[PDB]
């Protein structure tokens, strides 16, 4: 279904890392968590990766994944076969230059003396857990990987007016029978299939009649004191392809549930009392 | 011929998916369905895939089709032959981060937990039927594939001022006896030579209780010596998608002419017997 | 051989198609035919492909034609060879989504059902004749191929703010003893060597004198009373590489028709009232 | 048609806001409303925005809408296309500096303490429903929008001569099933298309004759006791060819009434007794 | 050459619309129609657009039309070309706010309820035919666009001291091989020449058999044409708005000559006395 609440702009976001395997905040915690302070979290061990580029948001790419359509002499297209496997990564453009951000790009500090960061000959291993939180007016698309192997992706960028940047690629590694990686919103994933209810209210009406509008098409006159079976009858009697048995209607005085296969609204109202009729959605 | 009705401009459109092999709404239904609610339709089983990007529309690409002109020593240019056969697809840029629209990009949820969606490996099988309805003015060009294999086309896009995108390539695969895919629009493809008319008999009968069928559904019942308006309003049955204003009827007292946007058939023949009744195309 | 009328701009134009081998309008008919009604022509069998994009006109490309020069130890750089045979084509961007334009891009309709256009796996032949008429402001350069093989050249283009398009490539194939393709225009292919001639009016102005500007050199003064031989030797007097044997001068009664190796223009007029002196092409 | 009372001068007016989606008063019960008091209206939830400026009235602008005329190589001037979607908005200038004016412009108060309105780093979402009323001599055109995104349009004005003001732009946006905004006035939109009728009242006549006129043209004398068909014949008999069959005529009280495609009036009158003949629209 | 009649001043005017393709009144009707009542004309169904700004007269602008001069390496100036085709339009400042004006600004009314006018998005199509009649000294330069696509030009204008306005642009489009617009005036655009005459030749004739077409309808019966000029007070009495003084008539022996503002056509009188009366143009 088309949901307008789940279309996402990445307007601000945060990136965290920890020793491999650490649990991210649970999907109920992630909406209450304070993002700038990993020292305050109930899921301890996360810490911030430092500032990250506004121009270069994390690129959730892949490499490999080529495939060909194959078939017999008889039927030319019957399976699509992978030539080589997908491998999954994210590219992160760090911009802070502390040890806390050079360590992801170069690997662990190779010298112990104060005020320097030392580097050795190549092929160091730098596996780390990764958490990312993309935040849009307090909707929070969370992403977590139990293990990722980090490597530098391209040269260190410098400029005279833009920020310098340390582009690092995290490649996702399968860890200890956990998932490869994982997305964390309470309201969007494995959520309960609750049908839409139009919450009609007669609003203190007295005398006269009103008309429902369903799928953009209008029913007849509904009396200010009509019952649930009559309302269900009048919606089902709209010339619009769905039977009466497709609908439900349930009552509490002025309050009604209406629910079924199409959108419901109000056309004309002449019910001469209170606010007149209204229609909310649950 | 040149026609100005058929220069498509595709300003809005809806993308739907279903389990492999499910049929689309027919050419005469496509002109009448409510597009935003797939649970209302005849030809059930479709689900709306969610928001699709307004700039990166579905691209109907193909790979292969490499072709060479050939001929023998005596006759230099006699055939054009395909060195590689046409592997055929449509690329949809989904822009919604629900389970309903990640499932096409990553395969099924792979975890039990409420509020989480997980990933395991690069390889998955994700085969679906596809329907696209492309709308401008009143023309609604449909496109239907009985079986398509879905894979991710490239990286998840993110930006600070434009919606994040989940691009999937649907690649078409051959499904038993059926076409690889069908374009659907009643006004254009296989169009009838002249606007169709159906005959109906009163035939010198008596007593004359009978029932019609339109759009696969039975009318209200019709009596002896019925007026053209009485037949027209009985054909205007509220089980259908079509208003009485769209139908037309005419008569010679013995015989009737009927015409409109759906086919007419005899639902139940005249209960009194006698000379009986029939219905057919003129 | 500079001819400004023959410098073509394709500002408007038409594309037609018919069963293989069908004959185009003769060059003398091509000036008379009504280009939007092929049903009316003296050459029966043509019909239009429908609308074509304005931005992307027919592209008369070719593939192959690679060649090299080769020799022997006996004899250096002996002969050229064409190492693969040149393969002409034209690409037409159709824009109707009607059956009359889907059938060129997808081959024949694979479904008998009214309102749908089925497509199937594998190769489809779709050989047919082609006629194109390019209409530069009342000159009509036609082009005809008695057999072309039509294949889809690229993806269907869809956009929200520009007409959708179906690129078809028509490769040209040899048919019987006929040419591969022909350009048809009565004025300027295989036409007569029409003489270029100048008319010196002299239609009044009894008294006074004028020069003539020949090849951009002025001759001296000549009087209104002059005869054909006097005009000839005055034209022949200039320094510029030509003499009285190269020129011709003739008269329609004090009104001179002249020809030769160089252009002639009015130079300077000083004749009496009456506006007689003027020179221009026949 | 020309309607001299549908020409609007925006001499006075009022502006109101509410939570997203709340209904405005219906047009029946917009005539009765007390506009200074948005408490105790027909439909509740509205609040007054405060004093809007007296010279810089609300302006119903829009952004985008650049459209271009598309074509084809065969025929140009096919359908026109919008290259940008029209973004309707209204700009309102508020002369008040109280919290009810500042929370439209800055978004909600960022401070809890009495007697201050603290504000903070921007990007604040401020969606609101909007109602505007224009008042002109007892006709009262209203306007209503279900959702608008309010934002600051330009700098705050201050001066020593005339009141300061805050400019705010309300961009209209879609909100579920409903229209973008709706104009409200009872006698104008969707009102019954009733034809014009003229009463011809004989004013207490006792004898004599009179000339009627139509479209500025007179007709021959009508007796004080002429019947409906006689006057219908005589008014239909004039030069201009609006013949008898174009006219409807009726009678009661010994008077007559006329209706038809041209306006009617009284010319010369010789009728004895009473006021003489009388005629006007009824 | 110059004349002072054709120096238009546009002191008053009218603007009309209708369904696409309908025909304006002919040049000889436009001189005698009554402009305020489109239901009276018997040309077709036009409707009057309502009041228009009394000082923002219609602006017949255009977009595009840019041009430059092309050449060659030999010759620098050989033809002028236009890089964009002329996109013609007219801008009309409507000023009444009734539905008959708002339909042209916002497109057709999207709300079904009494007293509410609604709108939802761009990509609406609002094709109409357009007629403008520009009046001074009762000369009437008409203008007629066969198909025009109306859109809003800029914002609704509201003011405290002069009328509000609804600026619409109508862009002219090609319809079905007609002119994209026409200017209509019988005295100016063609046949600026001595007035047309029709000759009737009586032949061999007897008796009061009669019929004579003028303006498409028969004149009333006349006895044997037996008196000179006696066709006056019949022509100029059954005349559709052009009385006796408009008609100039002469007769001698077998010959009657007739001239005036509307065409005389076929007639046949006094049959069986010989060859009968006959008619032709001079």
């Amino acid at each position: 279904a088309l949901k307008d609440d789940a279309v996402l702009i990445a307007a601000r976001g945060y990136v965290y890392t920890a020793a491999v395997g650490t649990a991210a905040p649970t999907p109920s915690q992630l909406k209450l968590i304070d993002l700038e302070h990993p020292e305050a979290w109930d899921r301890t061990g996360w810490d911030l990766v430092g500032h990250t580029s506004e121009d270069d948001l994390p690129e959730f790419g892949f490499d490999g994944g080529d495939s060909e359509v194959r078939g017999s002499w008889q039927k030319k297209k019957l399976r699509e076969v992978e030539t080589e496997e997908i491998a999954d990564y994210v590219v992160i453009n760090l911009t802070q230059f502390d040890e806390t951000a050079l360590e992801l790009y170069f690997g662990p500090n190779q010298s112990a003396t104060p005020g320097i960061f030392g580097v050795k000959s190549g092929s160091v291993v730098n596996e780390r857990a990764l958490l990312i939180v993309i935040v849009d007016n307090d909707v929070r698309l969370g992403f977590h990987a139990r293990k990722a192997s980090l490597k530098r992706e391209d040269a260190i960028s410098l400029a005279t007016d833009e920020f310098g940047a340390l582009p690092v690629r995290a490649t996702f590694l399968d860890y200890q029978s956990y998932n490869l990686y994982e997305w964390i919103e309470e309201d969007w994933f494995n959520a309960v299939d609750a049908p839409v209810v139009y919450l009609l209210d007669l609003g203190g009406a007295t005398g006269g009649d009103y008309t429902l509008l369903v799928g953009g098409k209008s029913t007849g006159d509904i009396a200010y004191n009509a019952n649930a079976s009559a309302i269900k009858t009048a919606i089902g009697a709209v010339d619009d392809g769905v039977a009466e048995s497709a609908w439900t209607v349930t009552a509490d005085g002025s309050d009604f549930e209406i629910s079924g296969p199409l959108a419901v609204a109000l056309g004309v109202d002449s019910t001469t009392g209170g606010s007149g009729v209204t229609v909310d959605v649950v």
